[PDB]
């Protein structure tokens, strides 16, 4: 039972809490959550999404080129990142932040070797700026940095406790094509199809209930298992 | 009469409209009105504030370490840089963003030589990410890059018409010294970023910037809004 | 016709059906891209790397992928420095980014000026894939054919076009299954309307034909 | 016998006779490696890339990107190396004369003697990273700044059973090449050419015994 | 009492030992002091001042121009900077020099997180060229660095005991009483930086043996500036 | 004579002049010696040295790693060039630095083929920096690949003598220097120039109007030339 390597994916929504900024009590929360979990020796990579700031492709209907409106979203995760390495500080937890878009007086970049290393040191593992590239989202970075580290599962944490059927009987565990086929929003399109084809997991859980991320990698039957 | 290099200086409230975030009609209209100067010949490079996202002093009341939430506040200096480089597009402006924290994919890197030559070439000088060190401001950062880059004065944009002898509810002052505003407790910017061009006789302009057609006035010469100078 | 094109060479346009690098293929190759860059156009190229390692097919044989896909992307580094130098025997000006910083061998991926580079007339080499395992080519094509605002993606092969189709809509090949490129980086063509035009490079002027505007090849656009 | 040694790969431990990759050629020059390591004996190699050319110098690239196309090969045969030792049960640190951070770490000799104290094969890719060096002699400068016993010059083919650096040159014998060789005499490094394909004949050379040809 | 990391603030003085250039005995004592304080186990990161080459405001005074000099005057203190890492490596000291203009192959941009780091493995870090900006001194600069490298003090090494009244050295002031007296600690902008943020400051006497390890260890030498 | 494109070498401890560090004094009617040249219509390249900023032979005893101890030389030379740079703008000239060592915000990286597009846009390119090599061999292999057409080195004697301690010479050949022994450059250099035509001319500097002599093709100081 259990997962011992897992890729958590953080919304915008965990750091603003909904509206735009940021929400301290909510990224409080959220590293409370974390530490419960890294203290029971789950290696721990966060991938930090970037909604609570700006979109790529909502400042582009606006009138904004994508590109650069692509860059705008990026680093605002990275703020995100820095403000998370923050609160998990508070928490006793040792972090270390890694940045698609290498920007050295800020944190090392991406080295995929290295991250893993810190994990089996021990270390909490923060992927910012995404992928680096414009015309991507954070969900497809998640599904590709937990390929590349060798996560057991990408943890896809919500602020409801799974996937219904329609916005509707929560359904607990799914194949893959099973989620396709019944038309559920689990992650991006692309980002599943990246899950998909290659095998990797995806738990959707509301991480916000207290000590559910603890009891997922414990491998409690907790909010919604996609797997093939 | 007449500035022929400038450094102006955009707050945050300059792209979050007053609030948290970006309102699109303020920069535009700030965009606007940089264009209208440049076609003039001026030759104009910009340092970029971020209060519409972070300020580290303020995220460090609420209990964040200070340095992180500097750079915190210094990433969403480029935000708004991106942004008005997007605007200034539109308006068919020619820009080189530079960020003092180095990020060769985003943005070339805080290379002065090249940044005073840009402008040489007809375009706009964008400075992000502050100076790149946390304990400092971008008031400061635009008192250091109108220096080093050799501006004529530092154009201080705000939403008002310049500095009165108190807040409101009515007199607006039009020349000062530099030791007049010490000596009178006049705000015209940081007491770093004040004492950095007082130090070396940088002249500094308080204008309001948004009612149109302004900068292209105060560039030009126009007795507008509030210099300081000597 | 189009101002700036994005044109994906395979590894089939290095190696030539066997594997290594067959120069008398990288030469004409060179040659075709020659042609196009007086005729005005902007280039920007993305080289694959088949002619030497897949990590799907390495993945097979036994060996890790992650380490395999590291492995293919090199392999584009040396195609794409092929390229430059012949390219270079041409009379053209090249210039080569790596998604894969390696700051001697070439400049790392820095976008902007990518594109400054087409505006001064050379031509862009995009080595090293995206720079990340668990992709192909085909997607990095995509990717960097958006990024760089390219017009169209030339698909080059050494069939001339797909079956012979001569216009067909993104949605069309799709519903009937056509095969144009990966599928994953067709479907970031198709949601973001990214043309792409496949063509014979190996006949000569082709190239400098679909540049121009010309009736060449299967194009899938909507 | 030898407590540290560098190992020189050639592309033919690659690819075999022909182009590119060649697994079964690959899979037995790791268990040669591993039942070494497994021995006590600290092996550090270099990696030769001529698997991926023929040719080279008659189409008139570049030297200086020829040679750089090359370096980028042998990069691409250590991860390969670094994969089946790793089946094995060995752990590496593929080390790259190119600075690439995201592939491999850099070359520090000070850092690699550390892998090496730590029971790590060190697998040096990219060669001496600069054009106009062949492998050769990146071998004979790694075994110099990691402190190697021997150079260990692994060929496919099998008589001189001990000759010296001072013995060799009165001879049309090429052990490597010039520069190389003139390191290593210069510097009082020994150079063992053998068969690293016959089985277990590598373990036999580190534990001192009567293989291939030894240089003094 | 002790201070656990501290910032330490060599100025020209410290490797021109007065007259202009390098005197390695001065150099070589300044090492010596570092050594015998790393062992103690402090953690202590260094900022190299550069007059004993250049400083900005007095080619500008011989009609140069002020920017250019200013980065004469930083290239100086990585020269300095490179000869403290040398002696200190001599004395068998790990060090690791970051340079705010970026040299790649001289030494290491700055990386904050990492310098730190370094501290935190038993390791001396050298700030060498200033900020990196024109228009400002390394006296700001080791205030710069003190902040945000996490610092428990910053220790002005000079070559007299610590701030005098014009006999009559200061034990203890505050950091407003200095402005109110007139007392010269760093510089004005140095000090406002500290002032401002808290940042402690002893004024010390670094050349006479043992005087440094003896700050450390928190007893009252020299001038301790605090509020 | 009428050299078009010429590498002026000077020595470090020539700004110095006098003692340590920095004369102004010198650099100052050095810069104006180059503008006339320049605006004579001569395009002139310069290398500059370190030995101003040490004591002699300071850190060839002070023990220092002698990589480190090289750098710390090639940061003194950068410090020069950037004091030429100065009073040559001052001389209304434009100029351009280049530096070995890639220093992004000081000055602009070492590209040869940018640094002859300086040249033939009117203004002067500096070379700093160059480990293990002396800044004599790097003013040889800056002129072999600007295509300069002479390397004058700048030094505080009038020419070579025959004898040394008798008469200066006014010419020699490459192979006669290397025969008979005489001091013109470091080996290394003085080879690379001899491996290549590259001619070599010695002459004194700190009388002036000396440079423009040299350019102006008077028969000035040692002309070494095979
Ligand atoms: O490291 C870098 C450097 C530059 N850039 C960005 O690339 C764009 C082109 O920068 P370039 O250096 O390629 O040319 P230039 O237009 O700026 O100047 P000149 O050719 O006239 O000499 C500029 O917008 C720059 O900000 C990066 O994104 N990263
Ligand atoms: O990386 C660099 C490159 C260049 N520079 C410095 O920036 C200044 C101008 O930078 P440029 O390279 O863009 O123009 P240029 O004057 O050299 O020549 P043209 O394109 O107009 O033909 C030059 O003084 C150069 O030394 C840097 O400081 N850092
Ligand atoms: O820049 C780098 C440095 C290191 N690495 C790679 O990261 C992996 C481990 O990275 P580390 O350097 O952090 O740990 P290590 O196991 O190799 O050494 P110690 O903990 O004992 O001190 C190694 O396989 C290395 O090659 C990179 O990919 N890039
Ligand atoms: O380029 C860089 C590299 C590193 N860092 C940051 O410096 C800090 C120090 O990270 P280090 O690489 O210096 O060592 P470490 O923490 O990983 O400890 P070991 O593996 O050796 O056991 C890290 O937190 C990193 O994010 C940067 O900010 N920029
Ligand atoms: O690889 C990436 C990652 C992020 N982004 C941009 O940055 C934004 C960050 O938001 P994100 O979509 O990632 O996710 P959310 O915050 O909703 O989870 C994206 O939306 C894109 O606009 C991008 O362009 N490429
Ligand atoms: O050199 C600099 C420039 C800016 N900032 C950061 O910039 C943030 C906000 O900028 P600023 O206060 O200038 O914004 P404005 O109010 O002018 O919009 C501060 O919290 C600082 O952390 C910084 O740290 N260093
Ligand atoms: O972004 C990239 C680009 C390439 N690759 C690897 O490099 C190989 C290159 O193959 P590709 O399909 O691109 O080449 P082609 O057949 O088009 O020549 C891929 O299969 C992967 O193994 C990768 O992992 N990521
Ligand atoms: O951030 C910096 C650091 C240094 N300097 C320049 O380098 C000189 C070094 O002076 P410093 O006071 O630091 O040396 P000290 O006097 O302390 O010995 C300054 O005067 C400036 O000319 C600068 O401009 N910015």
């Amino acid at each position: 039972s259990g997962y011992s390597r897992v890729l958590l994916k953080l919304g915008g929504e965990m750091f603003g809490g909904g509206q735009v900024g940021l929400d301290p009590d909510v990224v409080a929360q959220v590293a409370r959550q974390i530490a419960d979990v890294v203290r029971g020796g789950v290696q721990i990579a966060v991938v930090i999404g970037g909604g609570n700031f700006f979109r790529g492709a909502q400042l582009q209907q606006l009138g904004m080129e994508r590109t650069r409106s692509d860059y705008m979203g990026m680093l605002g995760t990275v703020m995100n990142s820095l403000a998370l390495q923050d609160f998990l500080e508070k928490e006793g937890i040792v972090t270390r932040v890694q940045t698609a878009i290498t920007m050295g007086q800020v944190a090392e970049p991406y080295l995929p070797l290295r991250a893993v290393r810190h994990l089996e040191k021990g270390r909490v593992v923060i992927f910012g700026a995404g992928m680096g590239l414009p015309y991507f989202s954070t969900d497809t970075t998640a599904a590709q940095r937990a390929l590349e580290i060798g996560a057991d599962v990408v943890l896809m944490a919500k602020a409801v406790d799974g996937v219904f059927a329609e916005d509707a009987e929560l359904l607990t565990a799914v194949s893959h094509r099973e989620v396709l086929d019944r038309g559920l929003r689990v992650a991006d399109a692309t980002a599943f199809s990246l899950c998909m084809d290659n095998g990797m997991p995806i738990l959707v859980f509301n991480l916000l209930t207290d000590g559910n991320i603890a009891r997922a990698v414990r491998g409690e039957k907790i909010g919604t298992l996609v797997t093939t």
